[PDB]
């Protein structure tokens, strides 16, 4: 039985190193959004709320974690607060991650009404509501779902605790059924599975919209060939009607002028076709190639470029949500083994604190993901660092 202070010193030192990195990195995130108006959108307001939660992990949750690892004597309800405040920050992170995913689905599924529906004022109201709900969820043990009514009196007496005090240990005061059923299953696992469903819908919507862009482009060029090798006016008419319906379908200033020319030129050739002038209709339809090269192809390439940037931005946000799951799941899974298998030996002490440190490391990783995957953040980070 090596002296407890030795293994404790390693744990505390690692925790302090994580606290400094979580504060520095996420302060840089908040500083960047404050300074750059190009980073000031609804999506990044939830990013800032997520960074504030990670800042508080280093300022409060990690000092709280170091304190409870000592098992110090404390009034049980004060011990409860130290033990549960990290659950508030974790729940806030979940709400921010879910809001980011929903925000990106709205942008890709209904971009015409995104700016009218998703505003900064409504976003700030959602952020406040989610923080209130995070305190209620994370501090639910302080409402009565705790073990303070059944204190470990032998442990308190051996540590010399005073009357009404307990040895402040996490699994002594926080019920494991709350941690597994309420916190993990209901409040962590279900929202993460919802985020998964949202991102699946995002990428499915992106793939469908890109295919529709390419299908209208192919339909335009195929029907042009049909008109060129038609032998009667009725065949030219058939191809032109399909081109006109697709042109209006692809339309839903230089963008508008290009489609205004295209639809008008289609109506010109259609009128010649209805008069039975095949050669004259085919020559009029040949003018469409000038409009296609000068206007339509540029919109196709820009619409494609915008969708691919939305896919890339959604992938970056999904990586953030996935890294949250990877960092928090081991600790939750260990609680499941403790709760569901009382015949299994408890996970060893070194593995408990490895899982605790790993969960805390999640508060360090998000600034690196933004810096490596988002150019606007990376450039703003460099300006802040260089100029300071
Ligand atoms: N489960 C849990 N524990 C702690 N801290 C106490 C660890 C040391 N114990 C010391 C006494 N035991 C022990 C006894 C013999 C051998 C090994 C261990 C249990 C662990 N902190 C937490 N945080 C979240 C958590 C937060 C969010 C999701 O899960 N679970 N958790
Ligand atoms: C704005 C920020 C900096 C304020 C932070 C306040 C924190 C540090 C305070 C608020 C409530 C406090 C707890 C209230 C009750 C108890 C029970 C006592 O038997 C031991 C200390 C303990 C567990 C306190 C520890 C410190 C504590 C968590
Ligand atoms: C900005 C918002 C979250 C305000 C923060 C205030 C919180 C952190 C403070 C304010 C008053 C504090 C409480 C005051 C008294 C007690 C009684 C003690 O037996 C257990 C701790 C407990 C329950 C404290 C826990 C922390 C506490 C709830
Ligand atoms: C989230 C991804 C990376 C999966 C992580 C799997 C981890 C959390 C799993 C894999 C194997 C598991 C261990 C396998 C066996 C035992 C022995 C039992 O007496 C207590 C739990 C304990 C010690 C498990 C704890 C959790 C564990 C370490
Ligand atoms: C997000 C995805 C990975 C789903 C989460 C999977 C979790 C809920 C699964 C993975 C492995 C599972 C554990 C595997 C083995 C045992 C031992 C058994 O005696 C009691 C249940 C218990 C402890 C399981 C509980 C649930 C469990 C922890
Ligand atoms: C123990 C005490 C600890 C205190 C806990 C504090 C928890 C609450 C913290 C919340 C941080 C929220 C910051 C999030 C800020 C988001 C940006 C915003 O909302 O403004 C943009 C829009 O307004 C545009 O119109
Ligand atoms: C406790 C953790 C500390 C957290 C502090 C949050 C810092 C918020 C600073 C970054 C938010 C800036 C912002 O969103 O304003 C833009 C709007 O004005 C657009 O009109
Ligand atoms: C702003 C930051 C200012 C915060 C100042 C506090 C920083 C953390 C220090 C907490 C230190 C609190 C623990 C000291 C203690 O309990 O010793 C006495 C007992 O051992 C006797 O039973
Ligand atoms: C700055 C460093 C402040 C950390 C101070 C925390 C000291 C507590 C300790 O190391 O003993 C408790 C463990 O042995 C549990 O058994
Ligand atoms: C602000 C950041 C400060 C974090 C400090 C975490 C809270 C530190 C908790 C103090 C521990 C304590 O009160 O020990 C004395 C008891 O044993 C009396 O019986
Ligand atoms: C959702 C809205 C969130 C706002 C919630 C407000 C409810 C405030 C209730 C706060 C009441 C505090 C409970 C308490 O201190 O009693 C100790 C118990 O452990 C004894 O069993
Ligand atoms: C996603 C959510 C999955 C929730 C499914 C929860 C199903 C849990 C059922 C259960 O554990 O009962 C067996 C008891 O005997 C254990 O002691
Ligand atoms: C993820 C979605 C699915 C979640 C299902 C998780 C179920 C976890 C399985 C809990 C059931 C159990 O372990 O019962 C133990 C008793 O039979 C006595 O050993
Ligand atoms: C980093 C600074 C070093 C912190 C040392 C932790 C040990 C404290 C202790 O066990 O009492
Ligand atoms: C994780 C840590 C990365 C921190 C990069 C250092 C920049 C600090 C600048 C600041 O905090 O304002
Ligand atoms: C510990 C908590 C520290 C939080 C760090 C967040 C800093 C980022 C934005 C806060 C607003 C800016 C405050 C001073 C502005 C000065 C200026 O605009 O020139
Ligand atoms: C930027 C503000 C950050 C706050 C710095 C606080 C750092 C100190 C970390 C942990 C303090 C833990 C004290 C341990 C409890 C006493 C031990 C015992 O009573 O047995
Ligand atoms: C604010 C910056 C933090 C200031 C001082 C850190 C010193 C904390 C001392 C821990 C006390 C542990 C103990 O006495 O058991
Ligand atoms: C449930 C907890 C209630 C919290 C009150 C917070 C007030 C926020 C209202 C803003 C609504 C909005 O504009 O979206
Ligand atoms: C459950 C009662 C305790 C509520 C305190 C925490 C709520 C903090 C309020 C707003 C968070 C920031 C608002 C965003 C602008
Ligand atoms: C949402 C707010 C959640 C919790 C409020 C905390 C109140 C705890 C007071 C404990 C005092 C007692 O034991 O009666
Ligand atoms: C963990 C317990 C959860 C508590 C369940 C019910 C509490 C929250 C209820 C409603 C939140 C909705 C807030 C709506 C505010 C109105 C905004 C407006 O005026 O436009
Ligand atoms: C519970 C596990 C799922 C957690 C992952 C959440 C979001 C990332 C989505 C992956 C994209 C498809
Ligand atoms: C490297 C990171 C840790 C890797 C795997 C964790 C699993 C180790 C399980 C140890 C057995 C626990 C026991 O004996 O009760
Ligand atoms: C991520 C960083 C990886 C480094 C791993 C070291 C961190 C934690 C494992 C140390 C085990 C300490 C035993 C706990 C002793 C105690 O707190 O009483
Ligand atoms: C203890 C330190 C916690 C470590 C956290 C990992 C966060 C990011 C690590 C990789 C940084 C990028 C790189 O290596 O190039
Ligand atoms: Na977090």
């Amino acid at each position: 039985g090596a002296p407890p202070i030795m293994g404790s010193s390693v744990y505390i030192t690692v925790e302090l190193a994580i606290a400094v990195l979580a504060i520095l990195g996420n302060v840089l995130v908040c500083w960047a959004v404050w300074l750059n108006s190009n980073l000031q959108n609804v999506t990044n307001y939830f990013v800032v709320s997520l960074a504030a939660a990670d800042i508080l992990v280093g300022v409060l949750a990690i000092p709280f974690a170091i304190t409870i690892s000592t098992g110090f004597c404390a009034a049980c309800h004060g011990c409860l607060f130290i033990a549960c405040f990290v659950l508030v920050l974790a729940q806030s992170s979940i709400f921010s991650l879910l809001a980011i995913a929903i925000d990106r689905y709205i942008a890709i599924a209904i971009p015409l009404r995104y700016n009218g529906l998703v505003t900064g004022t409504r976003a700030a109201g959602i952020i406040a509501i989610c923080w209130v709900l995070s305190f209620a969820i994370g501090l639910t043990p302080m409402l009565g779902w705790n073990n303070c009514g059944q204190p470990k009196e032998g442990k308190a007496h051996s540590q010399g605790c005073g009357e009404g005090q307990v040895a402040c240990l996490f699994e002594d005061v926080v019920p494991m059924n709350y941690m597994v059923y309420f916190n993990f299953f209901a409040c962590v696992l279900v929202p993460l599975l919802l985020m998964l469903g949202v991102y699946l819908r995002i990428f499915a919507a992106a793939r469908r919209q890109l295919a529709d862009l390419e299908d209208n482009w192919e339909t335009l060029n195929d029907n042009l060939k049909v008109i060129e090798k038609a032998d009667n006016a009725a065949q030219v008419k058939d191809a032109l009607t399909k081109m006109r319906a697709a042109a209006l379908d692809a339309q839903k200033k230089d963008f508008r002028h290009g489609f205004d020319i295209l639809v008008g030129q289609i109506d010109d050739a259609l009128k010649l076709a209805n008069e039975g002038k095949v050669k004259e209709a085919q020559a009029a339809a040949e003018q469409l190639k000038t409009t296609r090269n000068a206007y339509i192809q540029k919109y196709l390439e820009r619409a494609r470029s915008t969708l691919q940037k939305e896919v890339h931005a959604a992938k970056s946000a999904a990586i953030i949500a996935g890294l949250f799951a990877l960092c928090w799941l081991p600790l939750h899974i260990i609680n499941c083994f403790t709760f569901f298998c009382p015949d299994c030996s408890h996970a060893p002490l070194w593995l408990m604190y490895l899982a605790i440190v790993l969960a805390h490391t999640n508060s360090v990783v998000n600034p690196f993901i933004y810096a490596y995957r988002i150019r606007e953040f990376r450039q703003t980070f460099r300006k802040i660092i260089r100029s300071h």
